[PDB]
């Protein structure tokens, strides 16, 4: 009928992996960084371990198993990857440690030294990833600069399958009804009427763009997310960042577009972004890549 | 006779600089780091300024004009320059801001990204500047990692001429009697009899070698000054740096001769270590330039 999912579910063992220190808490639990070490070889892995918490709600245990479906099932050198699981008190989902963190906080505490080779080719990169996705028939749902993560600064993942969900061969599009979503990386298609599609994560990858580009800048910075079904109906988008030409904007800008269809798909957006990156300072004007009247005193002989 | 100082002794006026902030304090007086701006010129130069205190001591207030004297009379890459005075209650040395401060310091906090070509360039860099002082006749009398500055970290150059001293045609050694010198960079016969020449300043040069190839450690770092006399009549000398091979410890040695005369001379010494720093590699090792079995997620493939 359709093609049979052969993606192997490795369980890991607790006492094979070390929790060195945490990274991070919140709503979504806490992942630690840590080293696998598989008792057989002679290897010592660096892995992230996410966990839920203490308690073990029953809808939120069933969750954690559903991102390890997806993240198990992709197989992409720009997505993150499931390594395997641990069966404790809790689940744990075991991942490649993804050492520079998420991308939003990279360009936030790095604009200084982030040139246009760099963010044009994350570009390259995450529309690699999400359009390897779209081959694996996977919808995301929530694309964003901080759900990218940094292995090396001129390499970034996918990451995050929280919300991501598989299409069936014959069917274009998921029916969201629970909701909860961040609204304001999501298609106006997707607020109206629940539907996302492939091109619904274009306009996410549109916004996540956006963030890059203005170094981290939080997308409708003063509105309330009430609000932003009105001001996308009436045709009001998110403004040109400093740097970008009219060449990148316009790309951003038709990632937006009302039909979805007319928004560019994952493999035309790798092609565009290529190009500009052959050229990046031709299609991003960075002034690095108090005064301009200072010399050095040996540059200065005494009159 | 001798041949006439005709150096400048430019003076400048308070209100042609600005002083952004402090830059250290102590015994010496308080140094600020500023900007110069001549009047005619449209000019900004980055100077370091110097003076003593609110109070005026008839001995210390001749000793900085002794300074600007030797200071004014100097030209070479390799030597800090005195740019001007400026005559305000207590007399103000300006100079070229040398903005990654002191090299001893330098050394210290960059050990792990400090390479051995750095080293040695420093090394060449130095004696070229001592070279340069005994051809202008002068005996420096505190050479240390302290009194080099770092201007970038590929360009140094020596100062702090307080204890400088100039030598007349016929004259090949000077004799202390004040005293109260650094005696851990000083050579046997300065401790022994108050005589200073090039020669002294060569077995300083030695231990400034030193500190540089120990990141800088302090020489003889559990002995009393006063016992150094003794421990130097014995035989001892500063310990062979891990980095260091023989070859370049031999250099090091050959400055610490009680015979004088046997000692390098700077241009030896530049020639020398030149040569070493057109393949580093060889004559320092450093281990840059917590485990092994250590290997990314994504060079392990599932078995
Ligand atoms: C959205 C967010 O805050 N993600 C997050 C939170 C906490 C840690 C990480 C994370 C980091 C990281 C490292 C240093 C500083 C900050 C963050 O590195 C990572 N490498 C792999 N996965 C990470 N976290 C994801 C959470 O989406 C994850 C961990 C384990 C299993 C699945 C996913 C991570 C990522
Ligand atoms: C031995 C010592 O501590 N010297 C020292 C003390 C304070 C400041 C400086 C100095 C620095 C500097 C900059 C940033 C951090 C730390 C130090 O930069 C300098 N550039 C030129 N001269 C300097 N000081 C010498 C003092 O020997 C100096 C200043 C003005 C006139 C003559 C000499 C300096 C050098």
């Amino acid at each position: 009928g359709e093609a049979p999912n052969q993606a192997l579910l490795r369980i890991l063992k607790e006492t094979e992996f070390k929790k060195i220190k945490v990274l991070g808490s919140g709503a979504f639990g806490t992942v630690y960084k840590g080293l696998w070490i598989p008792e057989g070889e002679k290897v010592k892995i660096p892995v992230a371990i996410k966990e839920l918490r203490e308690a073990t709600s029953p809808k939120a245990n069933k969750e954690i198993l559903d991102e390890a479906y997806v993240m198990a099932s992709v197989d992409n050198p720009h997505v993150c990857r499931l390594l395997g699981i641990c069966l404790t008190s809790t689940v744990q989902l075991i991942t490649q440690l993804m050492p520079f963190g998420c991308l939003l906080d990279y360009v936030r505490e790095h604009k200084d030294n982030i040139g246009s080779q760099y963010l044009l080719n994350w570009c390259v990169q995450i529309a690699k990833g999400m359009n390897y996705l779209e081959d694996r028939r996977l919808v995301h749902r929530d694309l964003a600069a901080r759900n990218v993560l940094v292995k090396t600064p001129q390499h970034v993942k996918i990451t995050d399958f929280g919300l991501a969900k598989l299409l069936g061969a014959e069917e274009k599009e998921y029916h969201a009804e629970g909701g909860k979503v961040p609204i304001k990386w999501m298609a106006l298609e997707s607020i109206l009427h629940r539907i996302y599609t492939h091109q619904s994560d274009v306009w996410s990858y549109g916004v996540t763009v956006w963030e890059l580009m203005t170094f981290g800048s939080k997308p409708y910075d003063g509105i309330p997310a009430s609000e932003i079904s009105s001001i996308l109906e009436k045709g009001e988008r998110l403004p040109q960042p400093p740097i970008c030409t009219i060449d990148v904007y316009m790309i951003m800008v038709k990632c937006w577009m009302i039909d979805a269809d007319s928004r560019p798909k994952f493999r035309e957006l790798i092609i565009e972004f290529s190009k500009m990156a052959r050229d990046p300072q031709r299609y991003l004007v960075i002034q690095g890549d108090d005064m301009d009247d200072v010399v050095d005193a040996d540059e200065y002989l005494i009159p």
